[PDB]
């Protein structure tokens, strides 16, 4: 099958390439991603002004392009432009660093992945687990894995699957839900040399979910954290609610 | 709601006609048949030659198309490419005749329906009853009532909906098991213009289940047959025999 492959660390990190080469094997695989390693960008996408692609190599059996776009550009590009509205399977990842809770939301890995969603194409984010001593090849080795055993046809129409690998050894995978991970942030003041104050945003992590079965307590445990998420963020108990008051 | 219809009578039978006019006074229908008869085709697929559609409006509320395909091939299609992946529920009939007991191992009716199932996807095969004067529009205003009763999140994975409605008065539904009813074989031999022989298959059928719940005794009865059924063929006692004795 085609199979679009992008991330939102850049076109040259190594999560990327391990990820693209073994896909490779036994499928069409096209690789479209950032010139260069993006922050947390959310969901942003490219409409104030052009977008350019440039045609790299990595290796062959895979078609590669950076753009100066977001991963969510990047997406919009591969269908259109190079291939042709027609694909198979989207990964977005490796990515360095976890991406779990709240924290989704300014997440360019999710945000790729997403974008496949909304055109309703099979998509899946895979993070590594671990910022400071990440295992690409580890994340990339269990995805072929999961391939093989996931039927696509269990993920309902604009849905993705979120998944998060423990850098250490794998004790195996669970289906769980996003959590309300989140973090108490807060700036230290400096001084430039023109005597102007200036920001640093910092923060500690909050982890007080209850239930057992959200992704951060899973990949705490040793074990693959698989959420099907989608973008739809109605709060429906709390519509619900007003809807009986407001009747 | 995002209906597929098919049916394993041909896209122009008055039986998938007047389904497909029914359901969209209320829902949106797509209509994936086959180009020809195709009643004792069986569960099968087209994977040795390429397969074809035909765009073939039927109405404004209903988008049509024609395949070359088997009815399970047109299930496949739809989902894939003309419904997006965005399928609610799928409805193979109203086909023109019975398909109880062992007579849906042949049935393109059920095998359609059976498509549904094996994707987990609300799916539903039914019948009128009787083949030369069948009441298609009856079987038809029955369903729309039952699609507003029944709470589908009651079937078990795999699992789809065999219905054969009676083609007299309709006393009600009953929840009912497939029935071992089949065939008594024998052809008759006959000769062509150049002296070779050919041979026509006929038989007379069986009816002796001695269980009452069967889906025959209560369409006899009046009374509509609904049977859970899925894709699993193991003899379990028989299996439990075979070890206890081996092993
Ligand atoms: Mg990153
Ligand atoms: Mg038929």
């Amino acid at each position: 099958m085609r199979i679009l492959v992008t991330n939102d660390d850049g076109i040259q990190s190594k999560g990327i390439i391990v990820l693209a080469e073994l896909l490779s094997e036994e499928h069409e695989v096209f690789v479209v991603a950032p010139d260069k390693e993006r922050s947390a960008t959310g969901h942003s996408i490219t409409i104030h002004v052009p977008l350019w692609m440039k045609k790299v190599f990595i290796s062959e059996r895979v078609v590669a392009y950076s753009t100066t776009g977001t991963p969510a550009d990047c997406v919009k590009l591969a269908y259109n432009v190079v291939m042709d509205k027609r694909v198979d399977l989207i990964v977005s990842g490796v990515n360095r660093g976890p991406n779990m809770g709240m924290d989704i939301l300014h997440s360019g890995t999710v945000s790729g992945a997403m974008e496949g969603a909304m055109m309703n194409i099979p998509s899946i984010a895979i993070s590594s687990a671990n910022y400071e001593s990440p295992d690409f090849e580890g994340a990339a080795r269990f995805l072929i894995d999961f391939l093989k055993e996931f039927d696509f046809s269990l993920l309902d129409p604009f849905t993705m699957l979120n998944i998060n690998v423990p850098a250490g050894e794998i004790k195996g995978w669970r289906f769980t839900r996003q959590s309300r991970r989140r973090w108490n942030d807060y700036f230290e003041e400096r001084v430039s040399p023109f005597g102007e104050k200036y920001y640093w945003m910092m923060g500690e992590v909050i982890e007080d979910d209850d239930r057992d079965d959200v992704d951060y307590k899973a990949v705490r445990e040793g074990y693959v954290s698989i959420t099907p998420i989608h973008p739809f963020l109605t709060n429906e108990q709390c519509l619900k609610k007003l809807r009986e008051v407001y009747d």
